[PDB]
DNA sequence: TTTTCTATTTTACGTAAATCA
DNA sequence: ATGATTTACGTAAAATAGAAA
């Protein structure tokens, strides 16, 4: 779907929001409205692939925080890491 | 074969009793123990492989080039007992 | 000696899926 | 069902070694 693995997708999906933060939910509907191969995805469950792909992406890298969401019943904030570590 | 040249020429230097050979003699046994070589024995300096060979000699610290104690012009090549490497 | 080429080793990525809350 | 972690696997690109020159 072009030059930028999973792992930037998100990158710059969380870089987009002013916040800098993101739930999971968010971070799918981002890449279902700003990139051209997700456009299809329109009602996908988890897993879905790419969603399954996603999650797998923001456990394995350390570039990418879990934040406890407070609160409302709504999903953890996924935010990056300033200095990066990786 | 399936070794590399340094190994090959290693393989060759401690074929030998002495543990030295000349370049010359690397080349002969070179050809009279490897299948690929027992061919081209006849080939000039320039050959390619002969080529391989002078260069690893040179590059690879494990082999030591000693003068010929012999008043015979080549100088002998032997392996460093450390390994070099 | 160097430089250029290719083969192999290592790593990274995508994908699928097991386990858990 | 969703959210999250983790292991595994088949390749694909980066990194290195050896040969060729």
């Amino acid at each position: 779907w072009g030059n930028l693995s999973y792992a930037d997708l998100i990158t710059k999906a969380i870089e987009s929001s002013a916040e800098k933060r993101l739930t999971l939910s968010q971070i799918y509907e981002w890449m279902v409205k700003s990139v051209p191969y997700f456009k299809d995805k329109g009602d996908s469950n988890s897993s879905a692939g790419w969603k399954n792909s996603i999650r797998h992406n923001l456990s394995l890298h350390s570039k990418f925080i879990r934040v406890q969401n407070e609160g409302t019943g709504k999903s953890s904030w996924w935010m990056l890491n300033p200095e990066g570590g990786k």
